[PDB]
């Protein structure tokens, strides 16, 4: 109640949170570039639409907000 | 492939439809009287040759086929 109560579960906790290995860190960076490199096609590719109607992409100072 | 490969291909068939007229309809009609005029001088000329050997020209149910 105080010692097996307690003792055997010190044992229980450090043998549980010892072998309890999820992941790494740092998956998420990678993900980053995808997520960036999915707007490349898709930045380019939306653009084109524009390059068709007015025949011409926006400026710098006019930005993307333009599309 | 799916947008750029379409959407504008949409456009330049209908930009490229659009401006295509090529003509009328109805031109023929006009060439059929001077393919008949044609024939007027070509049939009274013809039949003066057969009005000059046999001294005349044929009967109604002797028709052209006389000629």
């Amino acid at each position: 109640f105080t010692l097996l109560e307690i003792m055997v579960v010190i044992v229980i906790l450090g043998v549980l949170a010892s072998l309890v290995v999820p992941n790494l860190m740092g998956n998420k960076e990678k993900a980053d570039r995808q997520k960036v490199v999915s707007d490349l096609v898709a930045l380019e590719g939306a653009l084109d639409m524009y390059k068709l109607d007015n025949s011409r992409y926006p400026t710098t100072e006019q930005g993307l907000q333009a599309l």
